[PDB]
């Protein structure tokens, strides 16, 4: 029951309150459990945001050398999840 | 004050899980609600690696690779400076 915001200004407002959120939280998970995490995020208008945990390049790095298979989630399957 | 010994041990895994599935759906959500591209890369503790495309991850990456720099580039030091304020 969630859809696309129209409005420009209520767009971006939403856009940064969340993306502080998303970031805020990625923060939280590393320093609480010890990962490593890397969020990249591209807006409507195509700018680019990022956060690393440790840096961005340390996480790309080892995304391209991860010998072991991914455990691999898109929005099909995080919107099939929430339905349950 | 060791921000690493905080968490019980015992209910590492539950609380990876429960943090690690919130920020995939806060994560779905920016997408669809702000009509964006999102990646999510997590190396947890046992180096087990988990990830979220919006679409999907060789796209974003592809889309990552072909940007010359960041708007906004952040790390932990960073995000730990802001909530300071």
């Amino acid at each position: 029951q969630i859809s696309r915001i129209l409005d420009q200004r209520n767009r971006q407002v939403t856009f940064t309150k969340r993306k502080f959120g998303l970031m805020k939280k990625a923060y939280e998970l590393s320093v609480l459990c010890d990962c490593e995490i890397a969020l990249i995020i591209f807006n409507s208008a195509n700018r680019l945001f990022q956060y690393a945990s440790t840096d961005m390049d340390r996480v790309l790095l080892k995304y391209t050398e991860y010998s072991e298979p991914h455990e691999s989630r898109t929005n099909t399957d995080i919107l099939e999840t929430l339905k349950r």
